[PDB]
């Protein structure tokens, strides 16, 4: 049947999500709207990308210079700004990612709805909707609700990884701190940015302290986490790929080599898909691809003792997240 | 009696053409304007940089939400957007240095004029304004223009090399190509570029090129070489610094060496300390703030024959050019 | 059913066995390599940077030596002198001398000796007998054992060049390469006894390099001899690079006249070979485009019908590796 | 009292010393040998260099071959493949800075004293010899020990931390991760490295998990400490600079302001030169050229609770500890 969901915001994620969509079987796009990409931009920006290759599964032929024949099936393209305005509705979109990234507000991306979107997932954090993690509390959700935040393309990563370690050995207290890649908030020489000081700096030519809430917001996921994590983050200089590193403190005295099988029973478990488990001497480029929340590297981790312990976890901040996307609308529509 | 001026836009040139008055004896910062750099986010700024050092030739602190104070000797900012409505007059900016990449049209930049500024020194090539290059056309300058350009970050460095080789030798054609680094126009990962495509991708990740008119923008500045000239560029991950791939053809049949003697004799008086040379094997870094207008790679040129020639032009972009303005202004106030 | 040896298990090495494992042409049978050990191999060749990791076909190792590429199994070897490497005991009829250190005629023949048929050597060499595909590779016989490939930048810039000067004849001319950096460039500022430049930053630097890929294709080209040569900047990029041709033609033609020529050419006697695209693409936008030369329509600007600068790009890596395979499927039909 | 030191690793970090030797008013670079750069080639390398600006101090020119000449002093040079033939004593230094890192094992590092040589400093950990972290455990050299190790840049930073940190309130447990740039001891390009696979991987372009002793190292020049400390790290692309991610776990409950002024009240005392203390929104490059073994990044780390904090300190890897190496000289010679 196909779940008709409307991608609102063309970038990254925003498209990427585009790419995990038409490519499957239970989703499928049928427009987008984003002002700032004329549709004679909007393929070639789809068909090309510096990460993730040449489209081509479908080949992508304008049809009336406001759709978009995506190759047999079409795909409305808007150029409205105001979320109140855009008609997804008319064009026929139940569900409409929110990868735009100025609407985290339940209010402002719930926009959606007069247009006529039945339902509106958030593909950012929120100050005040749901955030649903797959694989920790997207099983706590319920149908009446409209707006939903799929959490961040960290936070994916942190939760799972909490999730197991916690389940098994309880996570006493724990900062964590992930080296991020850079995205589009950066700049690529030091310029202006009222917000992050320090993220207004070449995003290519330093390593910049960029503050989280990612843990703050495991709070959100996992309650009983909430307030035994936290921590930071380290921008720097690559393209994609990014990578948390967890260092808790468990109640439950045990070895690294049993912390390993933990995560791995666990990614060969339900979380199965969401935790990954390598032990491979790998490096950030061989994740790019990678359809998992959190990849385990068995192998970077380290440990003090049985009560306190330093674990690493890869994660395409892009790729992984944006499948976090879709399988999100998946579960909303089975509910 | 040292010539009282201030920038508009405190971008990449605004800090550093500052970098070169707060610096220089003959010249005195006294206002400064970035609507998006309040005050506090200025000093912070002004002073560490990520491609010249630290600042270090005169201390940094704030007197009040609406003067800064560098070396002991104030300067103003105003959180003004438009143009016109900051009031130049009042600091005592007898020039004015418009450095946003926006208004940079006659009309646009004369703004200013309104709220006093004698003088406004567009940092970018105009398309009404009479842009010129300190060692070529600088004296084509009267006292009667208030608004105009300062040639562009290539132009400075084409300029007097074609110079030098139409002086001392006969230019017939010659192409040119731009192995120039980044900027803050580009996007750090794939993103959306109204005018410029290619320019919306992954900078420090992409060999990407685009056009530039500084190719027979030169045609202008050399009223000579009109035509004769023509060219484009590749934008590589570099936080600073470019060079010049002048692919010459000339009349009077010259050997290399013939060239060299004259590209440096010409830099040891004529354009001396507005064009260099160097004879080593040296590389992008190794030029970092150089104030020449353009070096002369001896060594990286090639000849095909005594006609066809290849020509290699180190420069710093950003320091560099800006001391062309703050030499451009404190000849335009001769004059 | 053409089984062949690689010495050196390089990026081209390894892509050049990559081809040679997906492609029904040739067989990999020999992998020569002291700096690598079997189980550190399959690992050199799974996950890749550029090219991205190896899922094709399932990889692992039976016994040393040996080395299974799905079901097909490949002699791995350790010897440090290519004179002792029994290429002959394993099958490998052509051995590929992609390791860099050997490009001497005398020097890559010591294949020769381990009982394998001929040698192609994947990089210039200063005797052995050069040809690049689609420019040259007629004028090989079936008595030539030590051959040369050119060079990843050769490979690109000799068609390009030949299908001007076919059409449009060349006069005079010059070009620029802004290439990526490689694997004989240090990390950070560090010694290099023949390439000073070279030796400083990789990717922090703009390294101007030497080279006479232009002066090559008077070799592979006769009537272009002496009309060309050129220089590169090494940029700091993981691969792809581009031909800055700027070069004076006989037949004063509108760009667009080379534009169809060139495209017309990459449409059929060269296909495979040269490329036409007609978008905005950058480095990226190619890694993996196994052709030898792309020319990129809206790119390059003519100052003229008389004086115009024509670039291509080409994936120093890959569209190279392809064209080794290449040159030993044309040697091979001899 | 002038200390001549004598180098036999000409390489980022063997130039350096040198350059900081030629400015230390008190110590005396007369013999550099890095068998592979030669007195043309060195001449190179220690005028030009990508990261720490051009050598500007001096004007060294070359006095024949063997020696070059630098700012009116001679300094022998040497092409010795080995140790146990290089005439230190011959060409005059009682101290032999070991900077080839292929030394480093006393027996390996002994063959410098066969040659003239009294005591050497070998800047890279050492398997057998003993490990000094100026600042730290500077005290117990003594006069006989001819061969000394000096921590390694990376301990370099954590000791001067984990010291201020337990003495003032007592390190129980605690992990480190640093952001190291990469080095020579990766690849441009994934190439082999058998002794550290991840390692020979796109060190420009990948996220690199590395191994460091340096946090159990100083179990041994902080003997209390002794397995309370561990970590792994990250080798980000970049050039210079780095960081400390120290997640530890105190003993007297103290609040992040007491940490902060724990930090700098000490950074400023009996640690001046080895601790520093930002409170700015600084970011990687601004560290460039900071002699400090160690600076506090005050604004950087972030606390779960007055137990489980993460202090941040910065340390300019190359640079930063090149001095500590001399230091240690003008310290073991003065005893």
């Amino acid at each position: 049947g196909k779940i008709k969901i409307g991608i609102n915001g063309f970038g990254r994620i925003g498209r990427l999500v585009a790419r995990v969509a038409l490519q499957s079987e239970d989703v499928e796009l049928v427009a987008v709207n984003d002002p700032f990409i004329t549709t004679d931009y909007m393929t070639y920006m789809f068909k090309y990308d510096t990460v993730h290759g040449q489209w081509k599964h479908s080949d992508i032929k304008i049809k009336d210079s406001k759709t978009l024949l995506l190759g047999e099936k079409p795909v409305t393209v808007f150029g409205i700004r105001n979320p109140d305005e855009i008609p997804w509705a008319e064009a026929g979109a139940e569900y409409v990612v929110e990868s735009t990234g100025v609407f985290t507000d339940k209010e402002k991306a719930a926009a959606h709805l007069k247009g006529g979107a039945k339902k509106v997932v958030i593909s950012a954090p929120s100050k005040d909707a749901p955030m649903f993690v797959c694989g920790v509390n997207e099983d706590k959700y319920t149908s009446d609700i409209d707006i939903v935040s799929n959490a961040s393309c960290t936070t994916n990563c942190l939760a799972p990884l909490a999730k197991v370690i916690h389940d098994n050995f309880g996570i006493i207290e724990g900062l964590m701190t992930t080296v991020h890649a850079i995205t589009a908030t950066q700049k690529t020489v030091d310029g202006p940015s009222s917000k992050d000081w320090r993220g207004g700096r070449a995003a290519s030519f330093n390593i910049i302290p960029s503050s989280t809430g990612a843990a703050k917001a495991v709070g959100k996921v996992l309650p009983d986490l909430n307030g035994k994590l936290t921590g930071m983050s380290f921008r720097v200089p690559t393209v994609d790929v990014s990578v948390v590193d967890l260092t808790v403190r468990i109640e439950k005295a045990a070895s690294y080599d049993a912390i390993k099988s933990a995560i791995k029973s666990a990614s060969e478990g339900k979380l199965k898909g969401i935790i990954g488990y390598v032990e491979e001497d790998l490096v950030s480029t061989d994740f790019v691809g990678d359809s998992r929340s959190s990849i385990f590297d068995a192998k970077a981790g380290i440990a003090l003792n049985d009560n306190f312990v330093k674990l690493v976890a890869w994660y395409d901040n892009e790729w992984g997240y944006s499948n976090r996307v879709i399988d999100l609308i998946r579960h909303m529509a089975k509910t």
